[PDB]
């Protein structure tokens, strides 16, 4: 961690015990950030605090005992504390749904910035897998978890040039009704499965934001094609060899042969975009531009 880094996480920690238990009572709608799977995401200011945060409403069917161990093992997400992942406030149930309450994050996804963006330039994605991976060792080496719903829905970018994941399951299992799938080809397979699921995610998610576009390339048609056919890759001639050969290994459709958070790490696309002087911040601002 940068002493900015270790200073700005400080910061939130602080005002985070500036909050109470939280009541739907205190909460005061101000937009709607979007929608997805089953959740609804509401930009929010909660009064106690004067605090702006993003809430997420999951509609649960059924209670009782099964919804108060949920909003017990969510409250891990109060250890979850990482200049990579997105700052949890407080869970609760109300009228049949339950509320995840985090730090709301200015930029939004990377899924909606894709949108405005058209594709997202080769050296800014060296930043966003440094972070993605980053986030994902903390987990696991903090945590012992695994993320599980890695996509650009689920990185989220702010003006202060931070990126961060958020929606990482932490109650179990609880683990496509969809258009699309970040699933890797042996989750599909119903195999086991570990952190080389969200390599595979990620590396998904990158080719997706590098090009522009869902890169596979019906929804059973879809994820038959992802377990038999070969995996997705960048084109040639546009995008350097070292971010191909990223990718690829990301790609790898053999869990055990796909590369691994330490490999990674050390990969020469990550070793070469570490290096980069690269604004990402004054990238993402100047895109999405500022509310005028
Ligand atoms: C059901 C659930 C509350 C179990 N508890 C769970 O363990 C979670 S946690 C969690 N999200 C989450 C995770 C980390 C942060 I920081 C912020 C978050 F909002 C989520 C979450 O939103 N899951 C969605 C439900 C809608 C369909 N897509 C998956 C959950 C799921
Ligand atoms: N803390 C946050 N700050 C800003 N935007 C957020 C935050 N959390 C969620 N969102 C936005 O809310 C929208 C819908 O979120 P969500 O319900 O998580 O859909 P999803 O990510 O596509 N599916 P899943 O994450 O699997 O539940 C997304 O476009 C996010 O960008
Ligand atoms: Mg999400």
């Amino acid at each position: 961690m940068t002493l900015q880094q270790r200073k700005r996480l400080e910061a939130f920690l602080t005002q985070k015990q500036k909050v109470g238990e939280l009541k739907d009572d205190d909460f005061e709608k101000i937009s709607e950030l979007g929608a997805g799977n089953g959740g609804v995401v509401f930009k929010v200011s909660h009064k106690p605090s004067g605090l702006v945060m993003a809430r997420k409403l999951i509609h649960l069917e059924i209670k009782p005992a099964i919804r108060n161990q949920i909003i017990r093992e969510l409250q891990v997400l109060h250890e979850c504390n990482s200049p990579y992942i997105v700052g949890f406030y407080g869970a609760f149930y109300s009228d049949g749904e339950i509320s995840i309450c985090m730090e709301h994050m200015d930029g939004g996804s990377l899924d909606q910035v894709l949108k405005k963006a058209g594709r997202i330039p080769e050296q800014i994605l060296g930043k966003v897998s440094i972070a993605v991976i980053k986030g994902l060792t903390y987990l696991r080496e903090k945590h012992k978890i695994m993320h599980r719903d890695v996509k650009p829905s689920n990185i989220l970018v702010n003006s202060r040039g931070e990126i961060k994941l958020c929606d990482f399951g932490v109650s179990g299992q609880l683990i496509f009704v969809g258009t699309r799938s970040y699933m890797s080809p042996e989750r599909l397979q119903g195999t086991h499965y570990s952190v080389q699921s969200d390599i595979w995610s990620m590396g998904l998610s990158l080719v997706e934001m590098a090009v522009g576009r869902y890169p596979i390339g019906a929804i059973f048609e879809l994820l038959d094609y992802i377990v038999n056919e070969p995996p997705p890759k960048l084109p040639s001639g546009v995008f350097s060899l070292e971010f191909q050969d990223f990718v690829n290994k990301c790609l790898i459709k053999n869990p055990a042969e796909r590369a691994d958070l330490k490999q990674l790490m050390v990969h020469a696309f990550i070793k070469r975009s570490d290096a980069e002087e690269v604004d990402f911040a004054g990238w993402l601002c100047s895109t999405i531009g500022l509310n005028q």
